[PDB]
């Protein structure tokens, strides 16, 4: 299980739900992890549909401030610590930011966001993940 593949494939899925293409992701084109994450993120987005509708209009993305927007949101999200729900929330947020970046003619940001997600995965969330039994724990809990 490779965190960059998990990130790439999740963003590819979010972009495809809006009919948007992505070059960095055709390249990479463990499957149970991606399915479970797809399903979990979709459910999270139905549960929080009205809040996501508001967050999409209030991201205020620009090429020079999107990094700080990402960091602000993600640090607030993990303020109480880490759990599976908040990791899915993190993926869904990154998905919404990539969608809005293409939607607002800032397509290049998608490659930056995949970086920051990957980075944040490996630096600040990977320990908790191993220590709670890895991604097969997640597939154990919410899989098909
Ligand atoms: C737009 C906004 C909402 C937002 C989004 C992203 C970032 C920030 C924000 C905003 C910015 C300002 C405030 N901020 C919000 C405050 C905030 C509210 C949300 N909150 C959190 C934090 C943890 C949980 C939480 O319950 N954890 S859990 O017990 O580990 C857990 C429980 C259930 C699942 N899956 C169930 C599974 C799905 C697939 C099925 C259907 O096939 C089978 C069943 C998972 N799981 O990982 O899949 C983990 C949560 O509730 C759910 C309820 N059901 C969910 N289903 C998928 C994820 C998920 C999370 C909300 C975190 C804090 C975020």
């Amino acid at each position: 299980y490779d965190n960059r593949e998990i990130v790439m494939k999740y963003i590819h899925y979010k972009l495809s739900q809006r009919g948007y293409e992505w070059d960095a992701g055709d390249d990479v084109e463990s499957e149970v992890v991606h399915l479970t994450l797809r399903q979990a993120g979709d459910d999270f987005s139905r549960r929080y549909r009205r809040d996501f509708a508001e967050m999409s209009s209030q991201l205020h993305l620009t090429p020079f401030t999107a990094r700080g927007r990402f960091a602000t949101v993600v640090e607030e999200l993990f303020r109480d610590g880490v759990n599976w729900g908040r990791i899915v929330a993190f993926f869904e947020f990154g998905g919404v930011m990539c969608v809005e970046s293409v939607n607002r003619e800032m397509s290049p940001l998608v490659d930056n966001i995949a970086l920051w997600m990957t980075e944040y995965l490996n630096r600040h969330l990977h320990t908790w993940i191993q220590d709670n039994g890895g991604w097969d724990a997640f597939v154990e809990l919410y899989g098909p």
